[PDB]
């Protein structure tokens, strides 16, 4: 529980130190979620998954992907942005669009399922600007306190010696751009893959190959984006 336990016991070592400036704010978010349940509203993803992106090592992040907020359908969000459990189908629309672009950019076949854990395990941080949502209500937790947490995460990543490429999908993600100004960091921005915006510049944006070109240009290894 984020209200009950400290960062050292919720997230990976590097992340617990990175997020020290927002320790109280994370506990406050736990209190917010408690108050939602007390008031008769629910949230997604499950409590134990909310901070899941911060359970993969901070020092190993090469690429940061940032979306808006978690999937609004019960049974979709898993605490890694855009990912779904391997048994979920049909895929949510944003994910189908991401995979459409993945195939066009990289030439790989469509993935077998919507599980993006391989990316997380290879140094891609799958974040959202806001880490919870009320079921069936996109953006419902905007402005409730998560933004300070994800701002802190991004500043910390940018302050590392380690190279970073950021991919910012949509307007809320784009508000992280000022914090990404560091010599060791470069940001790709596009419209969000949702059907509401994808035709404004998500399709054709080739984020995966661009990220790899940027990594290689700062002397880092490219991501193996290939999903099974
Ligand atoms: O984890 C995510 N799932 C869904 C979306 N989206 O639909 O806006 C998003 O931005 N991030
Ligand atoms: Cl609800
Ligand atoms: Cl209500």
């Amino acid at each position: 529980s984020m209200t009950a336990r400290p960062l050292s016991e919720l997230v990976e070592r590097g992340w617990a130190a990175a997020l020290e400036p927002v320790a109280d704010q994370v506990a406050h978010m736990g209190q917010f979620l408690r108050a939602e349940i007390a008031a008769g509203r629910r949230y997604l993803p499950a409590g134990s998954n909310v901070l899941r992106a911060f359970t993969f090592p901070f020092d190993n992040v090469r690429v940061l992907i940032v979306g808006q907020d978690p999937y609004p359908t019960p049974g979709h969000a898993v605490g890694l942005s855009f990912s779904v459990a391997p048994d979920v189908r049909p895929w949510p629309r944003s994910l189908a669009n991401i995979f459409d672009e993945y195939t066009a950019d990289l030439g790989y076949p469509l993935p077998s399922n919507g599980d993006l854990t391989p990316w997380a395990q290879r140094g891609v941080l799958l974040l959202n600007r806001v880490l919870t949502v009320r079921p069936s209500n996109p953006a419902s937790h905007r402005g409730k306190g998560w933004e300070a947490v994800t701002e802190c995460a991004i500043r910390a990543l940018a302050a590392r010696a380690a190279p970073l490429v950021a991919i910012l999908w949509g307007r809320d993600a784009s508000t992280l751009k000022p914090m990404l100004a560091a010599g060791n960091c470069v940001a790709i921005e596009s419209p969000h893959p949702s059907p509401l915006s994808a035709s404004r510049g998500f399709f054709g944006s080739r984020p995966f190959s661009r990220a790899n070109e940027l990594l290689v240009g700062m002397g880092a290894e490219p991501i193996d984006w290939r999903l099974p």
